């Protein structure tokens, strides 16, 4: 027996695998469980810490993924397969992954902790551009990954009642915390320096876990990709929320009331069942918009995050933010009038006009023309090409740039030390179409450094590129600060603004994200629905 | 005796002067009249056509100007004086000028028709930048001008009543336009070639004009500088135009029915109505006049705005243009931590005072999406920005956009639209240099005075003076500015193409301020509305 692979963490032992990368030997105890499997009676309820157990439990390989809508727009297709579930779906899903050098480290290392994106509705930690074996043999960090579960299996609300609570895949994320606290010493890991990072919907996560308290304790430093908690998205209202989980209960069959009746009978359905009937329940076909997210219930979050985010203090915080060049035109091909990934998505202004509503839903007509007004050029007001990259900075900026943009600014001025970037290079390995440009999730891939997989085939160049930003990322995580202790990456402020551009050629500086735009939406526009 | 400077005329006989040009002579006759006097009984009324003469009158300098507010604010200044009356007021100021080639033409000569600006509060035919005989001379036009009422005796109205109608300062000018149409021909004009134009609230007077029938077909082109019928300025409701006029009476001593109390301001001098007829506007502001042409149905039979996408305009030629800083002027008057004598560099916070000031409301959010479109949020707080953005604030809102507004609809409905920019900025100017092109600084190239020796403009400018009224006189012969070089195109609704007029070439480009003039005349007004 190896004893590099076997640690004993406060349930029981465990007993691990040898990865090999190209530079070298890294532990991994992939699918650890760190809660009771929450099904049967528990589903819909707030994780149980895993009881402890006797002899030696197997994290050998990954465990399944939480029940999830599967994507089916381009099957076969690699832009969208890679974020489908690569293991079995099932409600026993609650496991977590960790990576460690080998040989174990001899002092305390500090700990990147991911939380995968998905909309709150999909996602898994056994994504192979998840693969935490790159960053860990290349920057010597331990790196933990957890499951949490997804749709109405981890959002689901109906708020007051003790059988649906709702924000339960927030808990399980916040389990998995506690779980880094108690445990990650085993692996030769600091549980006094733990940086969260996630991207998208696990960047809007990682926003919740630093505006709520219980969950701050449990880390130091954030790192938010592509998203942020006070997304048009990230969140409803408890009656929101409520009205979302009886529809979808009414299409499912529940009841044939009490809270209890109501969700006994959901309990009896088969899980794909709600799967199914998921997004029936949204009140407009549109982009960007999920049935079952974080509720604003007063307890997991005390008010909105908004509020939270201005009424915060964030001295001793350190945090990492930024966005893809072009985060909007991955969202258009499913949906949006005149949008495909196999033609040139050269829309007509009608078309325009439509997809402004898909895109920004659920806002007065007068808020929409608001948003036609700043996004026409009139001089050029029918150039299809212009109306392209117009409705992708719609989307993009309304659902994820200017929402970390508030965010970014909010906390420079508050005591926090921001540090911003926009990710523009393009892979040249992309499989979406030449015009999505830099789309929304792509530098995952090279946070990770996936590009040193030699399974895969990208560029000499891309290679460097990946272990650039890996250094960035684990620099950060030791230090709060990217830089090294070579251009350097200065922190974002409020006035100043500043961010820099991540790509093949060296950081150059640059000021304001998408600053007249993001005015319109965080400044403006709020107070255009207000009156 | 000279018998080219004697002309008979429905009304009687009159005597003219020979003035001098650097080239040659032409013949003028000013102070013709042609209204009954409006005193008295006849303050606030609708003009009366002046009663036959017998005996000669001395048409050989301009008459009296119409009672008016005179500008004290930087006593002295040139740039403020050139606007001010030099001549005495009187409410006997009905008089119009013409001025004709010497000899008189033989054969019908093309007239041009100018109305002045100044607010509908000011302004006179008899000032030195008005001065026709450079224009005649050069493009031998027949050039006519007339003094109308202004301030409370041309636009005073409680709407209804008879004794006060309003819009009689309007019927002033058309009462002249009608005398063109009688008496032109005595002078060599034709009657059938008659092209208005003037300048601010000259320009949407010539506006009005076009869209009210009985004015209609007493001309046949027309010219709009800096100025629109639909400016947020021009016009003024039934309702706010009579509690305007019951607020001017109570300021004044009177009480406090429509009989009486236009009977009681009949009693007051003018000089009494001139010293209040500011304190009447509801807020301290910039660019908003108190007693303008009221929408009542008869002269203006809906809103400009609605006459104007209701038009069939088909056979019409106009030209249109402004300067390149429209809004630097008005700052200068009222708008905090502006000053000629400074720099006025201004904070955020004069800024956003200065948006109130310029853009009178909405109370609480359009001043918000005023300040979202104007701010550059890389650079929020620069003082130089603020400034110029400020500047663009109020002359996009007062000049530029219900220009480009005016001429988008006139295009798109049968017009034949000419659009232009003046961007030189006199070489004699006394304003400072960060208000670049102010408002009104056109005129004078256009009447050609750099063409007088006396005055100390360039040979550039002389030639540049030579170009504009060339164009001017060239659009009153043909509709078509261009000579029969680079060629003034048309502007369309959709290619929105004007001509830069500067010592330059003409250059062709494209949008009237585009983007800013989106928000005031699209979304803005739907904002309101909601
Ligand atoms: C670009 O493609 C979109 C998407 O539809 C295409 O139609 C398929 C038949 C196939 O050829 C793929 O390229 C796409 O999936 C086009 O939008 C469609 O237009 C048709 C007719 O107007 C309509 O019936 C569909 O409903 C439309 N789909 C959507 C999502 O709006 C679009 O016209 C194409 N643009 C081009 C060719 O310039
Ligand atoms: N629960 C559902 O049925 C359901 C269906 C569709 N979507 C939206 O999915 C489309 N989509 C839209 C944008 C990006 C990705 C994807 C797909 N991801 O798997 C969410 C839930
Ligand atoms: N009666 C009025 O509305 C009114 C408005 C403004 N002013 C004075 O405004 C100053 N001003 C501002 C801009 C141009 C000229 C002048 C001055 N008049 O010659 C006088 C009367
Ligand atoms: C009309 C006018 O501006 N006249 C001035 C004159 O007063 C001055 O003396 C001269 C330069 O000396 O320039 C010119
Ligand atoms: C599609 C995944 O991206 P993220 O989760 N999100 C907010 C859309
Ligand atoms: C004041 C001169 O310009 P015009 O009259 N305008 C401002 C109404």
């Amino acid at each position: 027996e190896d004893a590099e692979l076997l640690v004993t963490v406060r349930g029981g032992r465990l007993r691990g695998i040898r990865l090999k990368t190209p530079g070298g030997p890294v532990s991994a105890f992939l699918g650890i469980p760190f809660a009771e499997p929450p099904m049967g009676p528990r589903r819909f309820l707030p994780p149980e810490p895993k009881q402890p157990w006797s002899g030696v439990v197997d994290a050998t390989t990954f465990q399944s993924v939480c029940y999830q809508y599967v994507d089916t727009l381009y099957p076969g297709f690699e832009g969208t397969e890679m974020w489908n579930p690569n293991r079995e779906l099932s409600e026993d899903c609650l496991y977590l992954n960790v990576w460690t050098p080998y040989p174990r480290p001899t002092s305390p290392t500090p700990v990147l902790v991911w939380i995968y994106g998905g909309g709150f509705y999909s996602g898994a930690s056994s994504l192979d551009v998840y693969d935490g074996r790159f960053l860990v043999q290349a920057e010597r960090t331990v790196l933990v990954s957890m499951n949490y579960r997804v749709g109405a299996f981890g959002f689901l609300a109906l708020p007051g009642s003790r059988e649906a609570p709702g924000n339960v895949g927030l808990l399980d994320q916040r389990l998995a915390l506690q779980w880094v606290q108690e445990n990650v010493a085993a692996f030769g890991g600091d549980p006094t320096s733990v940086t969260l990072f996630g991207e998208s919907a696990g960047a809007a996560s990682v926003g919740m876990h630093l505006l709520s308290p219980p969950s701050r304790g449990l880390f130091h430093r954030a790192v938010l990709q592509s998203g942020a908690p006070n997304g048009p998205w990230a969140t409803v209202g408890m009656g929101e929320a409520r009205r979302r989980a009886t529809q979808l209960a009414h299409l499912v069959g529940c009841p044939p009331g009490n809270d209890t009746e109501l969700v006994a009978c959901l309990r009896t359905r088969p899980a794909q069942v709600l799967v199914n009937h998921e997004w029936h329940v949204l009140p407009q076909e549109s982009v960007f918009r999920f049935s079952f997210v974080p509720v604003v219930d007063g307890d997991f979050l005390s008010d909105t995050p908004e509020a939270l985010i201005n009424a915060g203090d964030f001295h001793g915080l350190q945090v990492l933010v930024g966005v893809v060049k072009d985060e909007g035109s991955y969202f258009l091909v499913y949906g949006a009038p005149g949008f495909s990934k196999d033609n040139e998505s050269l829309i007509s202004r009608a078309e325009f006009l439509a997809g402004v509503r898909v895109g920004v839903p659920q806002v007065s007509d007068l808020a929409a023309e608001a948003v036609v007004l700043h996004y026409t050029d009139w001089l050029h007001p029918e150039d299809p090409a212009r109306l392209r990259e117009a409705l992708s900075d719609v989307v993009g900026d309304h659902n994820v740039v200017c929402p970390v943009a508030q965010l970014a600014g909010r906390l420079a001025a508050q005591g926090a030390r921001v540090y911003a970037y926009v990710f523009e290079h393009r892979a040249s390995t992309l499989s979406w179409p030449l015009w999505m440009g830099v789309p929304h999730g792509y530098e995952i891939e090279f946070i990770f450094g996936i590009p040193l997989d030699p399974s895969r085939n990208y560029t000499a160049e891309e290679k460097i590129f990946a272990q650039r930003l890996m250094r960035y990322w684990a620099n950060f995580a030791r230090t709060g600060d990217p830089n090294e202790p070579a251009p350097q990456w200065p922190p974002y402020t409020a006035g100043a603004q500043q961010y820099v551009s991540l790509d093949l050629r060296p950081l150059e500086v640059r000021r304001g994200l998408r600053a007249q735009a993001c005015a319109f939406w965080n400044r403006f526009l709020p107070k255009l629905l207000s009156a």
